[PDB]
This record gives C-alpha cells, structure tokens and sequence, in this order.
C-alpha cells in the first residue's frame, strides 16, 4: 500500500547528460547516438540564424564528465541546437521523441554542468507551462516517460516565467505553448485543473482505503462538464472515460459516479492521500503503474 | 525558482538491484562489490512467519539454496552470513556498476530517496522521511522488500534504509544496511503497532523558509515567540519539540530571508490555529514536514 509522487527510474537518462559551453554560457545537453541536443539560447550574448552562421565547431565545448567530446558539425532545428559529435554515446538507451498533450505527466531530471542533481514528477499544465524546480544552469534538463524499455523524451528545459513557473520545448525544438526563447517578460494563459487526473487520483484513494468522499449519486457526462466550467476544470471527454476504465473496473466505481463525488468535493471542499486539495498531477496510467508495480 | 519534492537521480542504485529467490519467496537484493544485501526474512517458510528462528533456518541453508539474478545473469553464491536482520550473500563476481558508497544510520526527521523495485527491477523513485515513530510512509507492494533508501551528496551513495515490512496501518518499516531495524520493529509477521506519529517541527519551519524564498509571504506575521512557549504549542498539535540545536541548523535559512526562527515559530503557531483559509503554500494545503533545512538549501541554492 501507499501513494507517493513517484518519478521514473532516471538511470537511462543520466547516461545521456553532457555539459555544453558556448562563450561564457554553460548549460546541459542530451547526448543520444552522435548528436547532442541543447537549447539554442546557449549561443546568446537575438538573431539565432545570424549567431549560428558566425559559430565554428570548436566554439561549442561539450563535456561528458571529464571527457571532452569533439564537435564535427552543428545545425538548428526550431529552438534546439543539434551538435554532431565524433563519438556515439555508448550509454544511449532505446529512446524516441514524443510531444505530450496538456495533462500528461513526465519525470524531470534536473542537471547542472551536465551532472544530474535530482529527479521529480511534473505535469504539462493546460496553459502549457510546467511547475518545476529550476535554478540558473538547468536549461537543457529533460522530461521523459518510460514505456516497456523505451525512454520517451518529451521535454527540454529552456526558461522560467516571471510567475515562477517554467517553459520549454519538445526534442524537436517546438515550444509548448505561446512562449518564445527571448529573455523577455512573458505571461502564461489562465491555468485550469486537469479533470481526468483528479478522477484517477480519486481511484488511487479508493485503492488505498480512502472512501469518505464517495457518494450514492451518478451523473451524465454533459452535466459534469457544465460543473467543470464553473470551477476552471478542463472538460472531461468520452476518451477520458475510456482511459479511466481499468481503474473503474478495479474499484467497481463507475466514472460517472466518481464524477458526482468530484462535483460534491468541489462544492464543499479531511485529507485524501495526505493532501488537502484535489491533486491533478497523476494520470490514470501513473495510478496503474504505481498500484500495479510496473517495472523498468 | 520553484519548489518540488525532489528525489536523487537513481542511476547509481539501479545498477545495484538484483533479484533474490529462496524457496517460493522472491525479493530484492543490493549488489555492492561481491556481496548481496537483502532482508533475512527471504529464508522464512510461508507457514512459520510468526516466530522464525533465523539462526536455525540459516544453518539449514546451502549456497545453492539462494538464487540471485542480475537481470538475465544468474550469480553464483559462494557464501552466506547474517548481520542482524540482513542477509549477506557472498557472490563469485563483483558488481561492475558498484558506485562510490557508504552506510549511514539516519535520525528520525531525516529524508532520503526510495528506489522501489520488483523482481530486481526498478519501478519508481520517490522522496521519503524517517518519521518520529520510526516508520516511513512509503509506497510498497508485495515483492518490494530489499528496496533501498539513499542520499547522494557529491558522488557517494549513502545507503540508509532497506525495506522489510508493512504495518497494519499501511506505513512501512525497515532497517539500516547493517540490519538494525529503525524503531521497535521485528522481522516477524506478528501483530506490530507503530507509536502515535508526530509532525517534524524543524522540517515545517524549513519549508516555511522555502516559501519565503519562492515569494510566498501571506502566512508571515509581526509576532515573535520564546522557544519555551512555542514548545508548549507544539505539544497541543502533536508536533515534535523544537530544540536549540534545530534553531542553529535553521540559521542559514533565517539569514537568507531575514526572518528570525522565533518569528517563523509565531507564524507556525498562527498557521496551526487557523489553517490555510483556502490558500496554499508551495502548492500544498497542509504544513509539509518532509523537507529538512538541508533539503531546502540543496534545492534553493544548488
Ligand atoms: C537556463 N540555463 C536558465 C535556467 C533559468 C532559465 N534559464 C535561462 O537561461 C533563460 C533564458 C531565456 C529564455 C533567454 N532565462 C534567463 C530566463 O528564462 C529568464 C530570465 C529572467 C529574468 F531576468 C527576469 C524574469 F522576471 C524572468 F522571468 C526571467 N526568465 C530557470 O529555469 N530558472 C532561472 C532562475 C534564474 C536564472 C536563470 C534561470
Ligand atoms: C516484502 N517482500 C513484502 C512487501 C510488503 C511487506 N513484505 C513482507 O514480506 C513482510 C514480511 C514480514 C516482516 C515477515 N510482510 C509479509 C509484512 O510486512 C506483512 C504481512 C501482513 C499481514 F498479513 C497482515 C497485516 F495486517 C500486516 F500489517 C502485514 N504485514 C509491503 O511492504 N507491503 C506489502 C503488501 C502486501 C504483501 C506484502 C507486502
């Protein structure tokens, strides 16, 4: 029993982290095969096309611990810098690049100077920001999930907003949300609660012996959606009902019955899983992987 | 900026996890050098779990009775010895992935990362704290015994915990890497009760300093208190006593924010009497006690 904010085992990702230095700027790089992916803002003192044409291969100092890697080429893809290196990473795992949807979670391996400092779970907020923990030097730190034995890289850290939340790109350099890689005052849209994730966390509470919030009532998907609007909650789709199915069968509580419990919880407000708020940073798959004991 | 429940990168520990099987029992083992450390209850029979005689069961075991697997590589056991509640299995090959490591025994209130494993393979990593009643609030299912707790300063892995059992309340109990249980727990399937748990006061105060560092000031007040008056309050709320030693360790955080410890104590006293009134501190609607003053410094400074 027990329910914690559990990250993925970061072992496969640590073997990919390298230090990238350009001028007086030092950040992190993701070494996969013979390419090092890192935020392009490492070339700033901005016109990225201009600054990149004025760079040579040896202008980029890449370090894998104490081993200096020789840059044999460089190219830009959106907001990511791709540095071709002479040696392929022997610790390159089975990996792929994915772009996650708002509401999806991932583990962040925070790094400084190419070395991993810590690991934590994060959710891609519906306003396309992450509520992470990043200090100066953590750009290039990545977000990932693990399915079977494949690392799915979904996030690269680029910036912090004046509000304290963070923003970054997928591994193709495409920013999540309306953010740009300029050191300018940027504002995130009004954030909303990930409804399907709160429902999955309520199923995790039933699995761990918390039933006080349950009620006899059931609802329709349309009535529950009218309620979600009045509370800044993301709409619940029929697709979300299908992904909640396995958790609904394991507890014997229909999704629309748990929706009537969530409606009641939102109108009145005890603790659930040691929290005094409705937690939205656990997907239905996060609940299954923790409560079923999925390994990697 | 930002404040999260941050675990240590588990890479160095994943390379040490092996699967240990004894009879019909399968659990996790920690492979360091040519020794595999695991909970000794792996030698218990499904029938006699209440009062096993470990010295008696270990004398009737041979090296070939222990099946150790490192992924797909079966390791040959060349010897076996018992140290308190841990079983140490001498193996023929030294772990090539053995990191720089040491064994430490933590004090209640201290935090650490838990690499949860099943069948020798890592499932997940979370942050934990040694509760004042000597239990941990882990997330563990059957087959998780042998999973370890660790801290990684510089490049050395401090192994401080090995998972052994779950108590009827859903909390967990285990040993240090010398096999000494934390608390009054024994490795038997006998009726065991953890004492009434209490809140780690110094950790809540450190987390309040982390909130000021991250721009949360709503809970602050002009009042100050004495250490003795605050301690009378802590009792009325099931909080552990705040000692002068705790004031000293909180010093660096107090100097970085300019808020005296006894002033933050008057804010905690106020927070305990009213609550949150709908407000949140660092995204939590409760007073968090699982961050030591050193965890706050690690995360906020680097
Ligand atoms: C990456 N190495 C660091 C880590 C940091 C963001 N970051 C950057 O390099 C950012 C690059 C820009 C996208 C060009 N960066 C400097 C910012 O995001 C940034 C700078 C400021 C301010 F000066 C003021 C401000 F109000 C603001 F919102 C800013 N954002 C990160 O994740 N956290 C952090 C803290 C301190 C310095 C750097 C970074
Ligand atoms: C380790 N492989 C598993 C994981 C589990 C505890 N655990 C054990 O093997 C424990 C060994 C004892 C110390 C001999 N174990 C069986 C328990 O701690 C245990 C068994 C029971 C009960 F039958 C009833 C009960 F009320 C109780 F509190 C028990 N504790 C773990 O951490 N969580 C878990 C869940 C289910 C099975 C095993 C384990």
């Amino acid at each position: 029993s027990g329910f914690r904010k559990m990250a993925f085992p970061s072992g496969k990702v640590e073997g990919c982290m390298v230090q990238v230095t350009c001028g007086t700027t030092t950040l992190n790089g993701l070494w996969l095969d013979d390419v090092v992916y890192c935020p392009r803002h490492v070339i700033c003192t901005p016109n990225y096309e201009d600054l990149l044409i004025r760079k040579s291969n040896h202008n980029f100092l890449v370090q894998a611990g104490n081993v200096q890697l020789r840059v044999i080429g460089h190219s830009m893809q959106n907001c990511v810098l791709k540095l071709k290196v002479d040696t392929a990473n022997p610790k390159t795992p089975k990996y792929k690049f994915v772009r996650i949807q708002p509401g999806q979670t991932f583990s962040v391996l925070a790094c400084y100077n190419g070395s991993p400092s810590g690991v934590y779970q994060c959710a891609m907020r519906p306003n396309f920001t992450i509520k992470g923990s990043f200090l100066n030097g953590s750009c290039g730190s990545v977000g990932f999930n693990i399915d079977y034995d494949c690392v799915s890289f979904c996030y690269m850290h680029h910036m912090e907003l004046p509000t304290g939340v963070h923003a970054g790109t997928d591994l193709e350099g495409n920013f999540y949300g309306p953010f740009v890689d300029r050191q300018t005052a940027q504002a995130a849209g009004t954030d909303t609660t990930i409804t399907v994730n709160v429902l999955a966390w309520l199923y995790a509470a039933v699995i761990n012996g918390d039933r006080w919030f349950l009620n006899r009532f059931t609802t329709t998907l349309n009535d529950f959606n009218l309620v979600a609007m009045k509370y800044n909650y993301e709409p619940l789709t029929q697709d979300h009902v299908d992904i909640l199915g396995p958790l609904s069968a394991q507890t014997g509580i229909a999704v629309l019955d748990m929706c009537a419990s969530l409606k009641e919880l939102l109108q009145n407000g005890r603790t659930i899983l040691g929290s005094a708020l409705l937690e939205d940073e656990f997907t239905p798959f996060d609940v299954v992987r923790q409560c079923s004991g999925v390994t990697f």
